């Protein structure tokens, strides 16, 4: 049965899809994401699918044109968090630890700027905890090497301006504050705006066509079609879109007893928005009948590592059983592990068995301008398509699903 | 053609549905709403429909067990706004007008309680505007006669405790503050909680069955199946559920060229939550093909007035044209007007022509324990079902839709 998939997975199709998509970054809600949506829809229609396009609005952020941070009179290197409010505040700097509700209750922040150490709780909550105490701005300092870029997750008027700074620069400020120094800081953020944008999911469904053998089961194969600002997104996640399209073309050649939904999600990089909107469209019957959701994200880089399957809870489920079974016949041992950070989290949240397929450890080009077509491996793309497609077809081929026992290891 | 609908609308069916549903209030997310969902689903299945149940979560509120308001030492009559945070604050009372961002920028609120006059902006925004300035609680006073009950709309940690008081009691406090008095108040709200609840929409679809005459058009007929706390909800909105079910039974007897979706929405009284969740499930193709959405809310009270159609923008649209055309053949002149406040607002927001059918002015029993079966008129229910069903069938019967010109008046 695996031969029905492996003789048909065309790695030139997949590379051509990445080449098309990665001519420019596809930031969610932008004209280039809309172009991708149209392209994706056309490809599915070309394989014979009826396609639906689900729109959704979300709050986008335009990054501030000025980010001025000063300690006294010395200017410092500052990165505005995404969704940071504007500010122009000069005031006393107060160290409040990790910024928990505990950490901030005891201190006087009204009118002041909070210095807060990265860790434990969300950037969002650190900002809100300080702002609830009257902080006019928040400086968050790193837990680890290099710059602190990040996000408050979404628009929120409980926030006050929030800027991230190096562990080196913050550790030193925190030391001086602990030592009894009174420090004054300036936090000026200007030109940031929140604006409503519209993104989309592209959904192509193959109804079962096996007559008396047809089951009520559904399998979702997903990827996301947006990329981060300035990243061409060839691997993150044109690769997964390309495997999603290619497997829909392959399955169009075959009888199936299981409904397959091939989906590309919008606004993944914004916090899984499009898969949360698609999961919220499902009825209770659809949720109970969905036997697995396969998420393909970063599945073509020559510079990443071996394939792994990640689940939200680090437990095995039907999708990791099918991925391990297909790999054992095609490639070898396929490990699993625990990780979120992609659209499988939206389906796990409904109780649906779900896993992310990704090459790990990831390449250095992730979320950079160097995430480009010249890092793509056709052989990797083909191997992921053979494994994921054979895992899906193990259930979707006509006849009762059987999974034979197979050990496979958890890897961290 | 109208005779295919008017000979079949069974007012005993509709009254029996209200009698079943209104044995107790159906608060969204509660066991009684779940019972209604099951009942509704069963009835549609009994007419031959395939039914889907769309779940959705939302944040529910448990009302505080203590609401203590004092001006100095005198205790006052206070109503917590829905979604009010808890508090226990004794502090200076400061009049801040209507509570706009203007009204509050100039004053010193930090640690204090804001007195704010109802009007112009949402209760929610008045609370957030004051809280952004450091207010520890907000007292909002009425614009008009009687008690001030209301809602901050949804859960929100930007809020601080908010309680509503009479125009009489507030006008007097505002007068004294304007006159230079320094006033101290206490606002104590205790035992309020926000908890995640799950509600549902029930969706029954009749696919077109007219062969070569089939169109691509869709019509939605909606109502909501929840009611407010302590109200049995016979008219608000078991009445509309009963017309929705009855028209689905009627249309099951007839050939149609237009897809009909009969929907009962959950969590309407919480801010249209279920229809917003259902509208968000539609694809762009479904939205473009939906030629009208008919919302039935409060359509059976002996103690309300004549039928009217309300649109969000107070403009005529295809649904008010079809309602006016059917009425002109069945009953007489059917006026339209401008009003929101029901699930048609969720479809208008997508560009879909939508109108609410309701008897106006509404009865005195609205949102009370007296919204009960003994106020229901079978004749009214039958007339709404004849008019709405004939309006829908004017498009859904086989053959090209034709609407003949008809004047009908705007009424305020
Ligand atoms: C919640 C998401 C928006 C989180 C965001 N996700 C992404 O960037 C996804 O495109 C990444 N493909 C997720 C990822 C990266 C590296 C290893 C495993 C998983 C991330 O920061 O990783
Ligand atoms: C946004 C909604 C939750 C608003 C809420 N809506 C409701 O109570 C609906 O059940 C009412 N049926 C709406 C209504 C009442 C009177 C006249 C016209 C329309 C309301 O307060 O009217
Ligand atoms: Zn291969
Ligand atoms: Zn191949
Ligand atoms: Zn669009
Ligand atoms: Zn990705
Ligand atoms: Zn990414
Ligand atoms: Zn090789
Ligand atoms: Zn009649
Ligand atoms: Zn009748
Ligand atoms: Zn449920
Ligand atoms: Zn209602
Ligand atoms: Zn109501
Ligand atoms: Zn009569």
């Amino acid at each position: 049965a695996d031969h029905q998939i492996t003789k048909r997975t065309d790695a030139e199709n997949m590379y051509n899809t990445i080449q098309f998509l990665s001519q420019a970054p596809r930031v969610a809600g932008s004209p280039e994401e809309l172009k991708a949506v149209r392209y994706i829809e056309q490809q599915f229609k070309s394989y014979g699918y009826h396609v639906e396009v689900q729109p959704f609005q979300f709050e986008g952020y335009t990054a501030p044109s000025e980010v001025t941070l000063k300690i006294g009179t010395e200017k410092k290197e500052g990165e505005a968090f995404t969704y940071s409010p504007n500010s122009d505040v000069t005031a006393e700097l107060v160290y409040v630890g990790l910024g928990t509700t505990a950490d901030v209750a005891g201190k006087d922040l009204n009118g002041k700027i909070a210095l807060i150490q990265r860790g434990n709780i969300s950037f969002a909550d650190k900002v809100r905890n300080a702002a609830k105490q009257g902080a006019k701005a928040v400086i968050i300092y790193n837990n680890t090497d290099g710059k602190l870029n990040g996000t408050l997750g979404g628009s929120d008027a409980s926030f006050v301006a929030a800027v991230g700074i190096t562990k080196q620069e913050g550790d030193a400020l925190a030391a001086n504050l602990r030592a009894g120094e009174k420090i004054t800081a300036t936090v000026k953020v200007a030109g940031a705006e929140v604006k409503t944008l519209t993104s989309h999911n592209v959904i192509a469904t193959k109804k079962p066509d096996a007559n008396k053998k047809n089951t009520n089961d559904i399998i979702i194969i997903g990827s996301h079609h947006d990329s981060v600002e300035k990243a061409p997104g060839a691997n993150d996640d044109a690769s997964g879109v390309a495997v999603t399209l290619e497997l829909a073309r392959v399955m169009s050649k075959l009888k199936t007893d299981t409904e397959l939904r091939f989906i590309t999600f919008g606004a993944e990089e914004n916090g899984l928005i499009g898969s949360k909107k698609y999961a919220a469209s499902l009825s209770e019957d659809e949720i109970k009948r969905t036997i697995g959701m396969f998420q393909l994200d970063m599945v073509g880089s020559k510079d990443a590592g071996d394939l792994i399957m990640y689940t939200i809870d680090g437990k095995k489920n039907r999708v990791t059983d099918l991925g391990a079974a297909a790999s054992s016949r095609l490639s070898g041992v396929l490990p699993y592990g625990q990780e979120g950070r992609s659209d499988h989290e939206s389906f796990h949240a409904l109780g649906i068995p779900a896993a992310l397929f990704i090459h790990a450890p990831v390449e250095p080009w992730y979320h950079t301008p160097n995430d480009t077509l010249d890092k793509i491996s056709k052989e990797k793309l083909d191997n992921v398509a053979d494994i994921v497609g054979s895992a899906v077809y193990q259930a979707a081929r006509p006849g009762e699903l059987v999974i034979e026992p197979i050990d496979y290891p958890r890897r961290n």
